[PDB]
């Protein structure tokens, strides 16, 4: 249902931080 | 409800866009 | 409805993993 979707979103959202986070070292680790 | 879940994917979907446009720039840039 | 969200989660979470693969490729192909 609602509840089910909206625990989906976070998910995603936590999936897509965590990709900028390792495109942010990729650009400036070092 | 259904109409906030649809704004969450429509911001989630930007998200990504500008993902794949950094990925694209760190790969060809210069 | 709820339907059509749970099909464009899918395809976002597509859309997430192959920016990971390219994430990879970034960092180790050589
Ligand atoms: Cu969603």
């Amino acid at each position: 249902g609602i509840a089910a979707i909206k625990q989906e979103h976070a998910a995603i959202k936590q999936e897509i931080a965590a990709i900028k986070q390792e495109i942010a070292a990729i650009k400036w680790e070092g």
